């Protein structure tokens, strides 16, 4: 007994128009039973593409990051302006930013704050390094990670946030990740909430699995007690992201 | 005499939909009979809009920022993407992003030689802080920053190259600086050009002004035998980019 699956598709910064127009044929054509919520993130500069062409009902559209304001920050994009263009989803805190772009913790509650204040569904992305796993850290990094997004957000604000734990402890380190291992730091994060917030919101908390998922293990992920779903990256600009999709049931 | 100027809106990051839609009715309307290359950027979300509507012949789209390789950058929008979608116009190096994401002379070199390689016309951005200027280290700042682009520069590559001079102090601040300012700075690099890269490129480059720069002011600025036009922030989102334009010749 869990809340709303979601699949989500991080498109990541790949895709040609050519390519991308295909992928959401195949999608709009899926047979979707169950009630699942499907995330498409695409680049900035595809949304509008991806927004004309989605009819799937399943499917909103969601941007890879944002800046809380508008203003004097070239090539930035900010929370009002997708507001304007129609963007109620959006990916805070991937890891990706978190190494490359200057993203800490304290950044991210900040836009994750924002966000949920324009109204904005968010996936808050939250994980530990290969190196933080190793040396026992795991616990104080993500609950850490966690504890500066709470700090920003009235319990009502819950509702409007998703939670997607990534393990970049496995991401392209050699590592292999298990059920099991996914399950305990997911249920370590809900414990946490269900502890600090409340039993109400923890049950109503979508926690994402935000590592390596194919068509293949993505059921026996979805197995697990407190797997609401998954962020996708490498599947999703593919067509085995349907079987993704299909593995919530 | 000077080579063909160059007008261009930096719309940073603002903008509405309908906002946007306005300035390029505008825009479109506007007669502009002068030899002038203008150039308008908009936030990644909003190339879609601006290149289906912009119709005028004297005008090109541009994006404000990007990086060279697709791939897992959750957030960014590459080269090659910017390619598919019709961009051929790219500023790179502003100071907005060196200040606040992490932007090194190498970073923005890298990206700069890239872009090249792909077959952009780049707006390459260089200045000084105002700590800088105060202590008189104005020259040392410029032409190290110049020497970083160049040293990943071919000869037969200067010709997709547009320098942008913009002071920091000036920006967004009033504080303009004054046509002779503009001019020795202008001068100091196009001589540094001639001289480490060859008289025929020095005389072929455009160097454009940034900083304040208004209906009022631009006029002045231009008549300065080493600036080439503009580079427009805050004016870009008014008509009186109008007369910017009309500053030139």
């Amino acid at each position: 007994s869990k809340p709303q699956p979601i699949a989500a598709a991080n498109w990541k910064c790949n895709g040609s128009q050519q390519s991308l127009s295909e992928l959401i044929d195949l999608f709009n054509s899926t047979s979707i039973n169950h009630d699942v919520q499907c995330v498409v993130a695409s680049t900035f500069v595809h949304l509008a593409m991806t927004k004309e062409r989605l009819s799937h009902p399943k499917f909103v559209i969601a941007a890879q990051n944002a800046i809380a304001k508008s203003g004097a920050f070239t090539g930035e994009v900010s929370l009002p302006i997708l507001k304007d263009f129609g963007v109620n989803w959006i990916v805070l805190g991937h890891s990706e930013r978190r190494a490359y772009y200057g993203e800490t913790n304290e950044i991210v509650a900040d836009k994750v704050a924002a966000a949920v204040a324009s109204g904005f569904m968010v996936i808050a992305c939250i994980g530990e390094t290969l190196q933080e796993r190793e040396s026992g850290r795991t616990a104080v990094v993500v609950l850490t990670q966690i504890a500066a997004i709470a700090k920003k957000l009235k319990k009502a604000d819950w509702a409007k946030v998703v939670i997607a734990y990534e393990p970049v402890w496995a991401i392209g380190t050699g590592k292999v990740a298990t059920p099991q291992q996914a399950q305990e730091a997911h249920a370590l994060i809900r414990s946490w909430v269900s502890s600090k917030i409340g039993a109400d919101v923890a049950g109503e908390l979508r926690i994402l699995y935000g590592g390596s998922v194919n068509g293949k293990n993505a059921r026996t992920l979805y197995q697990q007690r407190d797997v609401n779903g998954f962020l996708v990256g490498g599947a999703s600009l593919k067509p085995e992201f349907v079987d993704i999709i299909k593995a919530t049931q």
